């Protein structure tokens, strides 16, 4: 709920004797401004959720979500716009669960930490692909006490070579090879008890990449504080940091949220962002909000583009 | 109804106060002859249609709509075919309905006039983009009493240039431009008591062009009559001009159509078809039917292929 | 349930007086190994099956069915991957049942005979387009007793040509023509009375291809064995023949398969497979599997590519 940009579960259209079937996704229409021009940002969603119980510690898992938008500049266009960002399969029980197939990584839920706004915040703390979400990948979650444990393991993809190991066509190729992009990540989540305090930490390699996240949290009725730090290497030496801060209250169905997010790659600023917004809660599934986004970057250096604030302007109904 | 090629509402899969989701759609197999030459123009549609009450007189909605087709050519091939037909959100109530993202304009519903086939038709009343489909644009819509009104603005589209004003990448671009797509359109629709009179008319906008529809209908019993004019500029002194004329009535199951249809672009004739044609309804999702169009073009102008006549054959399923 | 990698029903979100709705499909995560290199070869299913009956011996079918696949390649990419597999609508009742659309041709029910493993398998029984699946064509089937008949009937596709006959676009063009890709397929399959035997076989033409195709099969309680012989041309005087071997067995919730595989196109060996796999059924619409592929071509002739052994493990859940 508090992440507030994410799914929200779906609901069953069939079930019998321990198992169902819940369809899901969202409508989102939304509106980007920059320097008085719009742009049409809108989304659907549509996923689909399977769970059939093998025993009363032992389940079956089957998922899939696809996001379709238009683009039509000006014409009654054909829209081919298609993508399926997830499909895997796992098995579960007691000792938590495994997923093949495109899923997510270890390091979300600690991006969850401050990653609250309707439309902005969260661009100050990159996540390497093993870490995010990426296929050819094992995931694996558990929940033991008050302590929450993440971790995936991504093989190298296959591919085909010739004699010289230059990457070409199947039928003109010497031998299989790969393309070295294997990796892991690994996460963990304390919660105090009651009180309102949770911790986190994280940690991910692939190829010449790397980081870690360290990051806190305290929540109390209607209020809620967080911060998040991430370091790390995008290739080379090249050294990437960045820090988040997070607050957000609510008054009746209206929710509140405010970030401050900055970060460095090669030793300049690359994110330098305040942003506020509102959003009122008609009903679970049906909400507006509005968004402001203040640009902090130079314009000297950088450019006048990449300078920009945002204004933007959303409503939003979700299937469930 | 009477527009016998559109769709038709879908089914609730699920439901709980208020809060619902329909699904529809269909499968349409589809034969197209000319000069003895077969043509596969089949399609499936999937849609999703969620609306929640917020109160006894407001409402959300969030509605998406997929066409999906195949282009074989004599081999199992691969089929990646899809158009993202509506992406919107929106909000309703006792003063009518509000949307953003692709949705209907303002001038269907007077076309609707005339375009009563179940294949053909509909070939002479040419609608630009705000008045057809399209997205970037609020919609808005109602019905008070005898009258009906839809009204409709647009957006332009934010683009990227350079120095030069050259339409070019965000990260190559010196400013925010747009491309001068904005527009608007409205329509009003009068039916005359209990007489089976209707009479509408509508206007429409968009860079350098425009256009406006006068159109009247008749119904009594079991037979119909309509006609529609529209008259309007596509560019420069590109002038557009549009005749169709409509007849059609029913007996038992079973209905009949016939209309005229004759359009002029730059003081010449571009579309010049009186076609007929059957559709019997098993059940009121499966029909099927049968269409010829003589096409009366010259072929000394225009030629031999843009002159043929065409047969249809179709089979309908509604996913309802 | 034999022919374990196909489709399983879907089942119901809504229905009355005759008329419903299935939806269904597949997630089913796969991994493969060759050369101790990993590619992720998941995928997902999603299908709709509408049925409408108008009197005892007379109802109406409409059909979609399209697969969804990744391909990250060690990023967080986006994935436009579709393919409709299937797009008909059709009308059946006594006599049996007839559609247009993209659909299956006569002779898959005749490789049934030896597709039975979970991964592997089924590669050396080829199908020209009509006998497999392919749009522009009338597909029937039907039952009668211990007789199954299976039957299609596809056009060539309507193009365009200049006057010196090269295919063109249509505004370029001065007739219509076709690609000659017409053509037909016809099967049929009879059951020994309660003997455990069946024997069926098949025939297909199009253009310059043909083929026929023979097959037997013994089931008795817990045990299986079937054979399959394929015979044709693929162009001019360029041959094609294939040898299927297959051969099951059952212990509780557990099935074993085991094939092999050996086809001839252009007088050289072109596919030689032996393969064996293991299949836990969980639940209904929940299992899992291992298979190996030990390839038999030469590696002097064909290549190393060519001629590598495959380790495959799947895990699949059901929609329905
Ligand atoms: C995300 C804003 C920070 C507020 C955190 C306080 C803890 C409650 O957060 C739950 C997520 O809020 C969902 C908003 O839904 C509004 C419903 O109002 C019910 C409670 O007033
Ligand atoms: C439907 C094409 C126009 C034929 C004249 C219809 C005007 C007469 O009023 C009948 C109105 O019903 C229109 C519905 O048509 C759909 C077919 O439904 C037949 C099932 O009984
Ligand atoms: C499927 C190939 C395995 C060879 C043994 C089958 C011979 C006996 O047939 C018995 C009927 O079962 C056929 C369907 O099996 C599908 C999986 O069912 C497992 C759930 O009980
Ligand atoms: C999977 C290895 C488990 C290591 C976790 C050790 C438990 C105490 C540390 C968890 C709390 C998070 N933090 C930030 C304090 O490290
Ligand atoms: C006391 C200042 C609180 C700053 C954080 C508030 C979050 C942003 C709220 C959006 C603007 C609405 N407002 C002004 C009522 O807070
Ligand atoms: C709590 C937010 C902390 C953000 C402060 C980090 C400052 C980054 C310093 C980099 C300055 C860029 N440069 C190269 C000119 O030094
Ligand atoms: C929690 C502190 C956040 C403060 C937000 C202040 C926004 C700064 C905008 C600058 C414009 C103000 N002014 C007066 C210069 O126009
Ligand atoms: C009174 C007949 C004059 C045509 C009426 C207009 C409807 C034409 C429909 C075409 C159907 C062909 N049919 C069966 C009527 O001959
Ligand atoms: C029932 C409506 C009939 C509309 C037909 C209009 C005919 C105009 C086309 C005539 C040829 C054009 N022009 C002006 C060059 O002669
Ligand atoms: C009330 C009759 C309307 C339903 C029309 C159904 C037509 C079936 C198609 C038959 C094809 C005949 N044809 C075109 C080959 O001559
Ligand atoms: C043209 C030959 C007629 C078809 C042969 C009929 C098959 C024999 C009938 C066996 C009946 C079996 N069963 C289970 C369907 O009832
Ligand atoms: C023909 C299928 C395999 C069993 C062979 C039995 C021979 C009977 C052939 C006559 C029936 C032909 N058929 C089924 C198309 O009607
Ligand atoms: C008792 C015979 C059972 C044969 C089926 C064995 C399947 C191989 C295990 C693959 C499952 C891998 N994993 C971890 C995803 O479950």
């Amino acid at each position: 709920g508090i992440n507030q940009s994410g799914d929200k579960a779906g609901s069953t259209v069939y079930s019998a004797k321990g198992t169902s079937l819940e369809v899901g996704g969202r409508a989102e229409a939304r509106l980007s401004l920059k320097d008085g021009k719009a742009q049409d940002n809108s989304r659907v969603r549509l996923n689909f959720l399977g769970k059939a119980e093998i025993n009363d510690s032992l389940y079956g898992v089957g998922f899939y979500e696809g996001e379709f938008t238009t683009n039509d500049q000006g014409k009654n266009a054909s829209n081919n716009s298609l993508d399926n960002r997830y499909t895997y399969a796992g098995i579960g029980g007691t000792y938590g669960e495994v997923t093949y197939g495109k899923n997510d990584g270890a390091l979300g839920v600690i991006t969850d930490f401050t990653d609250i706004m309707s439309y902005h915040g969260n661009t100050a703390a990159e996540k390497i692909a093993v870490a995010d979400r990426v296929d050819n990948m094992l995931a694996y979650k558990g929940q033991f006490g008050d302590l929450g444990v993440k971790a995936s393991y991504r093989f190298a993809d296959r591919n085909a070579v010739d004699a010289m190991g230059n990457v070409v066509t199947e039928t003109n190729a010497a031998k299989y090879s790969d393309n070295g992009e294997d990796g892991y990540s690994l996460s963990a989540i304390y919660t105090f008890g009651d009180t309102g305090f949770n911790v986190g930490a994280g940690y991910a390699d692939q190829d010449d990449q790397n980081e870690y996240m360290l990051a806190a949290s305290y929540r109390m009725e209607n209020l809620y504080f967080a911060g998040l730090f991430t370091d790390g290497e995008l290739a080379k030496d090249v050294d990437y940091t960045g820090y988040e801060l997070a607050a957000g209250y609510k008054l009746g169905q209206a929710a509140f949220t405010a970030t401050y997010n900055n970060a460095e790659t090669a030793k300049e600023t690359s994110a330098d962002n305040f942003a506020i917004d509102a959003t009122y809660y008609f009903k679970p599934n049906f909400r507006s909000y509005i968004s402001y986004q203040f640009n902090l970057l130079d314009s000297d250096k950088v450019g006048k583009v990449a300078s920009e604030d945002e204004l933007a302007i959303g409503l939003r109904y979700d299937f469930h």
